[PDB]
């Protein structure tokens, strides 16, 4: 018995991510029959396993567009925290996003996360210092795809595409490069490139080599 | 000097202290007429910000939001849709919306704050399922965090928390030291799949090369001549 904790309200959800559609009704005042606002609302009849045999489910996008369609106290409500919640999202929220990671069913996805976030944090301190060694213009775009060639093998938009030890390695590979550049006292774009190429290939070489059979 | 607010595919100059330039704020409602006959039409604040080229028209991102609602554009309307596609990700616990939102925030203590209420980055885990796969048991797991803890923070777990006065070692432990215990944890795990490694003698040396070879990484960057 699967649910989706958004805050006080607990709305129990399938297996694979469908809300049970009585307890949506409820939650959006919806008094019409089920299959009154199926057809009414153009929603596909299914159902699920939530507990007590196979009951009525809809989709979270398809519960979405139900609370925006219409015009009960109960769908305002959720109007309104959509709304809230696209201002605190845009303000950088953090309380918001600890939130919705703490949503996320499966564990593994706020360790995705921690390893997201450490990149950020290295990633920062990277261009923070190359801006203080006399980066200028592209070097900051220039530095990502040096990152993610190495690491993928072949910049802030790809990273949540990337797996969490693809992550890490980027972190490690871009915290190194920052030391480096802070001990060299290395200035300018060319100098900086040169510097983070170099210990980009050294951690690619050291991976090629750990791997091979023995 | 300029700040530009990220939203998708939206970038939106923005002033330090968050507020968004009035003008680039109206093309995104398509709002026609002058902010001026808007600052009254909806009784918005008249605000200004240094977005880098003077004092300029602001808007608040909550005053932002609101136009987009009451307004009726097919700019505003794709606003509208960006919020439904929000709340249907945030429902669901979207970690990479929550990692956007996260990037939003220039206050690092923010970044230290969210990152503090998460769990690990499960590469300890993963390297203890991998090596038990490949045939390791018993004194070999602590074996593996002795070899990593020796090379990283130059001594015994036990020797580490004396001379730095915690009961536990990862209190004691620095940003770098704990990104670099798991950039070792990583890269050992794929490096006992691919070279097929079996037996605790095999997975313990190839853990011994990567922990030496990543301590050896740090030297360089650091020009440090380390006498051992």
């Amino acid at each position: 018995p699967l649910t989706l904790n958004f805050g006080s309200v607990r709305l129990p959800v399938s297996a694979d991510g469908l809300l049970h559609a009585p307890t949506a009704q409820q939650q959006l005042g919806l008094t019409q029959s089920w299959e009154a606002a199926l057809v009414e609302h153009g929603l596909p009849e299914t159902y699920r396993d939530f507990g007590a045999g196979p009951e009525a489910a809809v989709s979270v996008p398809d519960f979405v567009a139900l609370a925006f369609a219409l015009d009960t106290p109960e769908a305002r409500r959720w109007q309104k925290r959509a709304r809230e919640l696209l201002a605190r999202a845009m303000q950088g929220d953090v309380r918001v996003a600890a939130q919705i990671a703490e949503r996320n069913p499966e564990p593994d996805a706020r360790r995705w996360l921690a390893a997201r976030l450490e990149s950020t944090g290295a990633r920062r301190e990277l261009l923070a210092t190359v801006a203080r060694h006399g980066g200028e213009g592209r070097v900051y775009g220039q530095l990502g795809s040096i990152s993610n060639r190495t690491v993928l093998g072949k910049v802030k938009a790809t990273r949540d595409g990337l797996t969490s030890a693809e992550l890490l390695r980027l972190a490690y590979i871009d915290t190194v490069t920052a030391r480096a550049i802070q001990e060299s006292e290395a200035r300018g774009n060319a100098a900086i490139l040169t510097l983070h190429e170099q210990v980009a290939r050294s951690e690619r070489q050291s991976w090629e080599r750990a791997g091979q059979v023995q």
